[PDB]
């Protein structure tokens, strides 16, 4: 019961309308993929999070938890479709909000897997705002990859998470999208019974993640129109 009922509550019912309010917003998108390359299992779902600050806070502009179509030959240009799919309506919800994009592939399933879902979503976003992606160079390398491992940063995320989502800090947007969580539940309400675990995890840790990467951070806002 890390999360406390109450913030939890709020997290759910009080979402800013970021349409309406995009003066509020960093011009910064951080989107963090959390990769599982397996099909027909319950833990095979790959979790997509985009956030950005708003105000001094934290704010969900698009959640995703994809399941991969079984025996597909092209796994990470499905899931580089999907977050394609959803970066491209959050940057038409907000048209002139953004002017860089930042994107983690987490890698510590398969580095070569992230490294095709980083270039697959590189080429698809050619077709304004910069895309960037953190790069990672793995012990012994020099090598710069276009996916994110995650080790040593865990912990610090997650307990910065806790503290900014129990004093109120993190929210969701009132238009907040989801293709693949949309006809059974509310993608917020789902997100929250995943958070509600802390003491299949795809979706929490790319929310935590993306968010403790804008947590690394600057000064100023986005246009108001």
């Amino acid at each position: 019961p890390v999360l406390t009922k109450s913030a939890g509550e709020r997290f759910l019912l009080y979402r800013p309308s970021t349409t309406t309010n995009s003066g509020l917003m960093a011009p910064d998108l951080y989107v963090y993929v959390d990769p599982a390359f397996t099909a027909n299992t319950r833990a095979s779902g790959t979790g997509v999070a985009v956030v950005g600050r708003y105000r001094d806070d934290y704010i969900i502009f698009a959640l995703e938890h994809f399941f991969l179509r079984a025996l597909t030959g092209s796994a990470p240009a499905d899931i580089a479709r999907c977050v394609v799919h959803s970066l491209t309506q959050v940057l038409a919800l907000h048209p002139g909000a953004f002017r860089g994009v930042r994107v983690a592939v987490e890698g510590n399933s398969s580095q070569d897997s992230a490294v095709a879902i980083a270039t697959h979503v590189h080429t698809e976003m050619h077709r304004g705002p910069e895309l960037l992606f953190y790069h990672c160079e793995p012990p012994g390398s020099a090598v710069l990859y276009p996916f994110f491992l995650l080790n040593k940063q865990k912990t610090p995320a997650f307990e910065h998470f806790i503290k900014k989502f129990n004093s109120g800090g993190v929210m969701a947007s009132q238009e907040i999208v989801s293709a693949t969580v949309r006809l059974q539940t509310d993608p917020v309400e789902y997100l929250l019974e995943q958070l509600n675990n802390l003491t299949s995890d795809d979706l929490m840790v790319a929310v935590i993640m993306a968010i403790y990467l804008a947590a690394q951070a600057g000064p100023p806002h986005t246009f108001a129109p």
